[PDB]
């Protein structure tokens, strides 16, 4: 297994192609988005981006220039979690997640 | 960033107002609600609801269950998170960036 | 509470009900599976998968044998986090989580 950050972001969906520039912008490999619904007929539809980056670095990265960019003008949430990637050949590369030395 | 418990719960779709009517309750800032399917396919809901103390999200969790889990399929977990961002969870106090 | 292994698998929506029939087989109490859009415009419409497991084999056993069947021809990613269950009749049994 890899070691890997989880980062998610959930916010306005107009947002989408700003963040996936971003996303694309920082070296992560890749993306997850989805449509949701939130609160923060009071619900309101929003995305949220879930991102596996190798490093923490990484991952606040993206999350401080998305919300420097966009959080004062649009609401938004992001957070991050620990993960470990068990398959993933742009992720972990060739040599796959659980290489021997 | 700020610790937060990111407490999931997965049930039948009939139940999405009820549960947000909870989630409202309990103080809690703000919830992610989806569409998914399952089995445990149906097409169901899974809500997400990022909160400050283990406390708050263990009331959400029992409150929902007993009003609703011995009649309603469901289930709720929780996992860890921290928050880097986020206006209302964080307050005006932002999300403690130094530690 | 209970501990548990959340597992979750992203890859090409054609797989779905193939993924579904090994996590079944696996013997995991259920999952979750939602329509979502990934790149790895540029956005693909694919599947999610998130299955909760009382043990880490149970989890990588679902993990390796969608991988070898599958991750040659097919894109996707898997990893794994930790929870805690506080709720679910199947996965925690009669007696509840704790
Ligand atoms: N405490 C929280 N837990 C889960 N999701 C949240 C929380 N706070 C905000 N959000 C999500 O972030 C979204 C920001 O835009 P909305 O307020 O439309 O809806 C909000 C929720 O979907
Ligand atoms: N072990 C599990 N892992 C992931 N999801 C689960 C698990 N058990 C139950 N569920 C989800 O919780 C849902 C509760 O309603 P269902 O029985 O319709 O469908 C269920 C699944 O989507
Ligand atoms: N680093 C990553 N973080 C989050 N999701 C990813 C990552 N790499 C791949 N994926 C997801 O895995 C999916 C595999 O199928 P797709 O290329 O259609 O789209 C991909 C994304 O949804």
């Amino acid at each position: 297994a890899k070691p890997a950050n989880k980062l998610v972001i959930v916010t306005e969906k107009i947002l989408l192609k700003k963040i996936a520039k971003i996303i694309d912008e920082s070296g992560a490999k890749g993306y997850t988005v989805m449509n949701t619904g939130g609160k923060g007929s009071d619900i309101e539809a929003n995305i949220k981006f879930e991102i596996l980056t190798e490093t923490r670095e990484m991952a606040e990265e993206i999350a401080d220039r998305v919300a420097v960019k966009y959080f004062n003008d649009y609401a938004g949430i992001i957070y991050i979690c620990s993960a470990e990637v068990l398959y993933g050949h742009t992720f972990c590369g060739p040599e796959g997640c659980s290489a021997w030395s």
